């Protein structure tokens, strides 16, 4: 349930009303829904996380994660 430092996932950034500042944003790394990314650092109460993609690094925000999906890789 919870995303910890070590484990994958996939970036699905789907939500019911994202809006396009975050949407037209990821065009740029041109990382669309079905991605994969790892995870640098993570809190359970609310921290600043970086994910690790193709040669590239960005910073989430737990509160972001909210609306963006994710999908954990296959054990």
């Amino acid at each position: 349930m919870q995303f910890t430092p070590d484990s994958a996932w996939k970036i699905t950034g789907f939500s019911r009303d994202i809006s396009p500042a975050y949407r037209q944003k990821l065009l740029s790394l041109g990382m669309l829904p079905g991605s994969s990314f790892h995870v640098v650092r993570v809190a359970p109460l609310g921290d600043p996380v970086h994910i690790e993609t193709r040669r590239v690094s960005l910073v989430l925000r737990k509160k972001d994660l909210a609306l963006i999906e994710l999908e954990a890789v296959a054990q």
